[PDB]
């Protein structure tokens, strides 16, 4: 019944919510024997993608890329989903990418959903996540409430396709100002003889105690950004999105200018193998505590 | 109760704090509305000093405290006397001032409040303290009065004043991202409002995010609580701490851009959350 295209860190725990709350799912990914969790759990699994596809069905997708979304999402794939058919496409890209997209699923009359996950795996897997959708509302009427069983939060942000994704590269910005901030902060406090463990269980405690702060302050206070959760190149790949996205709207974008450098500086170093959170680094390079 | 307690500064923060005091039961000699409730006022601020007694400072800025902080008040303050001073100065002018404490044998802390007026009134309010142990052991009682959360910082009479300023850096750089964030969405069409609702009720659910949001989402930066030109104060105290440990601050130097370009603007009467107007201006939206 629902096609399910990329099973990744987020998309297995995904589709495991989905099978348990007895959705049917044909499921496919470019690594074969990352489904076979999935088909112990219900679902089945096809060798190519279109192969999974309905007429007029539900298909999801989450994938590493916007080059990953529009190689799968060809014209000959859209045009099987068809009339009726709605893309649930929870893939961190542009809004350009979105737009582009959501315009070739209306030529088949099939519907692009802008939904971006704001959810680590764990936090999919506890439910405590939170999704944002965009697109046509008769095809986001559909599917919330299959989204529902995997997050807490479903938000709305109306008909353009690619506003739920402006809302993601926001969040996702704001992260990489909190992470720099704290490294500029830590650092300060370091050079002035005070642990940076003190000054983050300080802050933390009290005026910035939200998940993101404590959860990245620790990373920054103890300034080891291993083991992985998402590589470093993988945040230049993020931030340069959104500043492209604002430039789109001639918005600038100064504490993104600075991000983008960390990560630039950073590849420069050597840091291509640590979480994306050593971006924090940068303000310890710059103090001379390398 | 036993320790008749010198209070100098009365301000937004000085009178709760004076308040809790005098009702605690302690017995304040301030530097009028305090008198009503059990204090007794003074013309000389040194005539408040008793040697060897406590005194709680609370003042405007680092210019305020070291003018009334003379050699001769300290001297009058004398040996086994404690200043715990409260106001938002730079770590340099607390270890400064604590060096003339100790040569006449008395004490500096470096007492700065993190607080609102209504927090303070509440006893939700944390401070951090730094300066010599045994001092920080006589005032500590006195200081969980009014606060919640007390968080020692060590020997160090400035330590405290550096967690202060970065406190007040990430609050500022936290408007400046909610400007620079609400502003790209805007220009894609989409409402300030819906992205402020939105990342300020699930990832940034911390007061500090909802509360200056709303002012962000809005850009209308009342009631003004912090005047503008006080938000550039302190980051240029930010920018001269992080540079005398020889430490960058690129957000900081952002931040201080924002308010020069504010006061230009003729933005000096409103409050310090319009540092978040500049993304605005950049954007063409002013
Ligand atoms: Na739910």
């Amino acid at each position: 019944k629902i096609a399910f295209l990329g099973l990744g860190n987020l998309g297995t725990p995904i589709a495991e919510i989905l099978l348990e709350a007895g959705y049917e799912l044909v499921v496919w990914n470019r690594t074969a024997s990352k489904a076979e969790p999935l088909t112990k759990l219900g679902a089945t699994v096809v060798e190519n993608a279109i192969d999974a596809i309905t007429p007029g069905g539900i298909v999801f997708s989450v994938l590493a890329d916007d080059a990953a979304v529009e190689e799968l999402f060809s014209m000959e794939l859209v045009e099987k989903l068809g009339k009726d058919g709605v893309h649930v496409s929870m893939s961190t890209i542009s809004p350009e990418t979105s737009r582009q997209l959501a315009q070739v699923h209306e030529w088949y009359g099939a519907h692009y959903v802008g939904a971006p996950i704001f959810a680590r795996p764990e936090a999919v897997r506890a439910k405590v996540g939170n999704i944002c959708l965009s697109g046509n509302a008769g095809a986001k009427e559909r599917i919330k409430p299959i989204v529902e069983n995997f997050v807490k939060g479903v938000f709305d942000f109306g008909d353009d396709p690619g506003a739920a994704n402006v809302i993601k590269l926001a969040g996702n910005f704001m992260i990489a100002c909190s992470l720099e901030m704290m490294g500029e902060a830590f650092t300060m406090a370091e050079k002035n003889g005070i642990s940076r463990q003190s000054i983050y269980e300080m802050l933390t405690s009290t005026l910035f105690a939200a998940p993101i702060f404590q959860n990245y302050g620790k990373l920054v206070a103890s300034n080891t950004y291993e083991p992985v959760a998402f590589r470093f190149p993988l945040g230049l790949k993020d931030i340069n999105l959104t500043l492209q996205t604002a430039s789109d709207v001639n918005a600038p974008m100064p504490f993104a200018d600075i991000i983008r450098n960390r990560f630039i500086s950073g590849l420069a170093k050597g840091r291509e193998n640590l979480d994306w959170g050593a971006l924090a680094l940068g303000a310890s390079d710059d103090a001379g505590l390398t």
